[PDB]
């Protein structure tokens, strides 16, 4: 499929690396959203509950657990849908479509997350976050953002 960003070898390397990573999906989902709130503290106001809290208060907060999981599981579905490009495209476009109802949401907001996902992958995988994996994730997460953006424009 010409639409899919990765070669067959890099695709299998992705699914292998992600499935060991998805063992701590809730933990990594929390660290991803916290990194969004650390780097871009304006994003905290879209979730009014998370404004007053320290980083460790959120990690244990149940409303943060649900929000963190809802942001990491589309990426987990995306890796699962790597052979089904058409289902992969539908799911990522639907994700970008959800944000239209959110007041004052911008198209450029989605790109802030890929910096935070690589952070989540770095801390969770640790020594499993290899030189080869850093390259593969860089191309892949950038591509998912493009398709999430497509759902927001359309
Ligand atoms: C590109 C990565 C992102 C993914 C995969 C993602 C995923 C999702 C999903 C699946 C939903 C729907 C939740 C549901 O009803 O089940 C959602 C809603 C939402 N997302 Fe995102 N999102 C992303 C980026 C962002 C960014 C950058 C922000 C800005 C802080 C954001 C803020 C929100 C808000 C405020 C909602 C609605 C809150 C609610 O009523 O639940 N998201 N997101
Ligand atoms: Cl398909």
């Amino acid at each position: 499929d010409p639409r899919f960003p990765l070669t067959a070898r890099d695709k299998f390397s992705l699914v292998k690396s992600w499935k060991t990573f998805s063992r701590n999906l809730e933990s990594a989902g929390k660290e991803m959203l916290l990194k969004l709130f650390i780097e871009h503290p304006d994003m905290k106001d879209l979730f009014p509950k998370f404004k007053a809290k320290t980083p460790d208060q959120l990690r244990n907060d149940e409303s943060f657990e649900e929000a963190a999981l809802a942001h990491i599981t589309p990426y987990d579905q995306a890796v699962q849908d790597s052979d089904n490009v058409d289902i992969l495209l539908t799911n990522l476009k639907r994700v970008g479509r959800q944000h239209k109802t959110v007041p004052g949401f911008q198209e450029s907001y989605f790109e802030r997350m890929e910096k935070c996902l690589v952070f989540a992958l770095q801390t969770t995988l640790a020594d499993a976050y290899t030189e080869n994996m850093e390259r593969i994730y860089k191309i892949w997460i950038s591509w998912t953002t493009e398709k999430i953006r497509e759902g927001f424009r359309e």
